């Protein structure tokens, strides 16, 4: 007996590599994230909504990188999950 009012949605976003260094080959694969969201967004085209991670740096290293999501002006966010994940960085081209 209520409009809305429903348990938070929850949603997965296609982790895409953002800020990709120049001859640079990532050696692992990118798994979606689940998130959770404290609003109620039954349409808000979906489509617009994806997560990216930051490369301001290269070096053959396996560094742990911390999932940004994009900022809803409208609605509030809950959490992550994962919140950090671990991406082998490998160089790329063998030289001139």
């Amino acid at each position: 007996s209520s409009q809305t009012l429903d348990r938070d949605p929850t949603l997965t976003l296609s982790l895409i590599a953002k800020n990709t260094p120049a001859n640079s080959m990532i050696m692992t694969k990118l798994p979606s994230v689940r998130v959770k969201t404290e609003g109620y967004n039954p349409s808000i085209n979906v489509n617009e909504l994806f997560a990216y991670v930051d490369l301001s740096g290269s070096e053959p290293g396996e560094h742990d990188y911390e999932v940004k999501v994009e900022p809803i002006p409208n609605i509030k966010i809950v959490e992550i999950s994962p919140r950090v994940v671990t991406l082998q960085l490998e160089h790329h081209h063998h030289h001139h």
